[PDB]
């Protein structure tokens, strides 16, 4: 690989400095388990900061098998936050997520008058939103899971919320669409030649953006300079075992999680972290 120095890592999508135009041509053990924990433990940790989080009840929807999820809730429940969850998914869940009151599981597909009786019923705590629904997906599956997830925000009204955002391709557009605004958070460990990153809003009432075709079209060539030529530098400066950047990108992500110990260094700090996330998923 080639090698780098860097101060830090692209964390949001607008800090991609450089496109690269897509080339058709297309590792870890339960890596998809692995970029939801890390892009959630983030997501969480930054509510966590803010005093947001303590009260809360988090929505997951799509949340299945969500095996994941268990390192989520113990990390939290370990930390004295006072949350509660609420899974709700069309496939059945992992089964480690057995037995935990404060953890709700719910085996549905859900429309908009559903999401109006789970509004009622939670109202007025504090909702904070996760979806990573999908129904490969065609720009109609996308438009149809990114108008759901409007729907999501306009009746759920959470105070903040975590979004599945993949920008269709620019030769299978359809047509503009809109989005909330947020802040377009990438992720490490994304399959190689991923486009998809987290859409992170914290709501002060929301805005909408449109999505034209020009869009998809930066997206497309932003990603593929990322994922072709960042994610596969070696980090020659990082102080840590593993120099790759992806590791680089999860070690900043990882420094904003909170830990009930204390550890002689920050590195130590992150080193116990990530190992302790590779053990519970198996990952060597
Ligand atoms: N309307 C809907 N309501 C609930 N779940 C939905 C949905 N549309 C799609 N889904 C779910 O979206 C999921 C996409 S993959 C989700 C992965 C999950 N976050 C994990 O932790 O592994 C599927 O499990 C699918 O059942």
């Amino acid at each position: 690989m080639d090698v780098v120095s860097l101060d830090k890592p692209f964390m949001y999508f607008e800090e991609i400095d450089n496109e690269l135009d897509y080339e058709p041509e297309s590792k870890l053990p339960y890596q998809g388990q692995l970029k939801l924990l890390l892009g959630e433990l983030f997501f969480l940790s930054k509510l966590q900061r803010h005093g947001i989080l303590d009260g809360a009840t988090v929505v997951y929807i799509g949340s299945a098998p969500g095996t994941h999820i268990r390192y989520l809730r113990d990390h939290f429940y370990n930390l004295g936050v006072i949350i509660k969850w609420m899974l709700i998914d069309g496939r059945h869940h992992d089964p480690i997520l057995n037995g935990l009151r404060d953890v709700t599981l719910v085996t549905r597909f859900v429309d908009e008058e559903y999401l109006r009786s789970i509004k009622k019923q939670l109202h007025p705590s504090k909702i904070i939103l996760i979806s990573d629904v999908r129904s490969e997906p065609s720009t109609a599956d996308l438009l149809s899971n990114y108008a759901l997830q409007n729907v999501m925000i306009s009746i759920l009204n959470p105070v903040a919320s975590s979004l599945k955002w993949r920008c269709p391709f620019p030769d299978q557009w359809i047509k503009d669409f809109y989005i909330p605004h947020g802040n377009k958070m990438l992720q490490p460990f994304a399959p190689s030649y991923s486009a998809e990153m987290r859409l992170l809003s914290i709501y002060t009432n929301m805005r909408l953006t449109r999505v034209t075709k020009s869009d998809a079209v930066n997206y497309e060539k932003k990603m593929y300079y990322l994922n072709k030529i960042v994610r596969n530098k070696v980090v020659i400066n990082f102080d840590y075992p593993n120099q790759e950047y992806d590791y680089f990108h999860m070690y900043f992500m990882l420094r904003t999680v909170y830990c009930n110990k204390t550890f002689p260094t920050t590195k130590a700090k992150i080193l116990f972290l990530q190992q302790s996330i590779f053990r519970f998923l198996n990952i060597p």
